[PDB]
């Protein structure tokens, strides 16, 4: 119906970012990896631009604004893809010009991993996830990254609170069929965190192995 | 008073002890062994405790085990975490085994324990109650996100039931915060992460 925060967040939303493949080089695990690497690099600058638009976010200390972006960037990237693929089935809308099926992923050796995000994508799909929910869960994810390098903990909390409140409230007017929808959304965050940490690790392994 | 929560409480297992076998002088191995032996004896208990969770038993033995399979670490972690609330910078795994910053460094569990302590840091901040504990334990169990389940609906129903119990509990004894249940739900990620880091670390011993 109308929530201050949710609307703000829809607006603060970033524009369509396209992967931009290299047509002259062959499709290998090094290509796909390289393709995603930069795709994320670009998004990371995109996200830092965005976070400033997160109501109450710019007010925290800089050292703390960095602490969170430091921790929650991967979940943000991830929830991102997870969203792009809701209207699709069994594949990943990493980029609107970059989609991967079971076979493109088998070639990239990201089967295990992608079969993980397919799962995450399944839940949200079975909940009929809404754009307004994405943006909110996304902001929450950030204000809930639990960095250990926090200096002013009472502030992080008020930021968490402000965003949590917007969720309960938006879910309150748009879905009275489910007096427990917000909290349900919230329970999908762990998997988000699980996937992201899985992602981070595969990366530290590819870097170890080469 | 909420029925489901009264149950979970009553179900709450009896105290367990690590019993730092009067055998080997303190050392990485001794330490790691003590925990290995306690976790196992706890795991058994957990299995039994599980039978009481409302609606848990009705599940096919296949699912029941798929959940336990995935959540047993969060459960173990949550325990020591609740056990450690009333303390400072120390992790209580058992009344006979209490790890302080140094004993940790000795076991190499500095990083692991240090994240676990972070978990406690938050629960202490919001004065976690035994009631809230027993309930999250059950919730974490059914919200374990296992990839290989048969009956998705029945499981979902179990998460709703327990979720209802939590939102309800907060609604009665904690009217001062309408977002409390949700905030408890928000501590689940960390628990997940920590339980994960904890597990990958165990397997990482002599492998690649
Ligand atoms: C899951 C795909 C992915 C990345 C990704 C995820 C979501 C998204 O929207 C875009 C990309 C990925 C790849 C590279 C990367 O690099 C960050 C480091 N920069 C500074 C070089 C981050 C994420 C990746 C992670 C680990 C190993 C290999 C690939
Ligand atoms: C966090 C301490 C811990 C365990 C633990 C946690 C909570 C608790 O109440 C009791 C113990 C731990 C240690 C061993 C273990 O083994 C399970 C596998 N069995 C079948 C051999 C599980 C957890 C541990 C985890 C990873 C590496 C080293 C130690």
């Amino acid at each position: 119906p109308y929530n201050k925060i949710v609307s703000h967040l829809l607006v603060a939303e970033p524009e369509k970012i396209y992967a931009m493949p290299d047509p002259t080089v062959p499709d290998s695990d090094i290509k796909a990896l390289t393709t995603l690497c930069d795709l994320a690099d670009r998004e990371l600058v995109v996200i830092i631009g965005w976070a400033k638009h997160i109501p109450g976010f710019s007010t925290l200390s800089l050292a703390d604004q960095m602490s969170l972006l430091q921790s929650a960037w991967m979940e943000i990237l991830i929830l991102g893809v997870v969203y792009r693929s809701l209207s699709f089935e069994d594949e990943l809308v990493y980029a609107d010009d970059y989609i991967m099926d079971e076979d493109q992923s088998k070639l990239a050796g990201l089967l295990d991993l992608n079969n993980a995000i397919l799962q995450l994508v399944k839940k949200y799909k079975s909940m009929k996830l809404e754009k307004e929910e994405f943006v909110t869960l996304k902001a929450i994810a950030l204000a809930n990254s639990d960095s250990m390098h926090i200096e002013d903990v009472e502030a992080v909390q008020k930021l968490q609170d402000v965003l949590h409140e917007a969720l309960q409230d938006y879910e309150a007017g748009q879905h009275m069929e489910d007096p427990r929808r917000a909290g349900k959304m919230l329970m999908t965050l762990p998997l988000l965190r699980q996937t992201s940490t899985k992602a981070v690790q595969h990366f530290y392994n590819i870097k170890l192995e080469g």
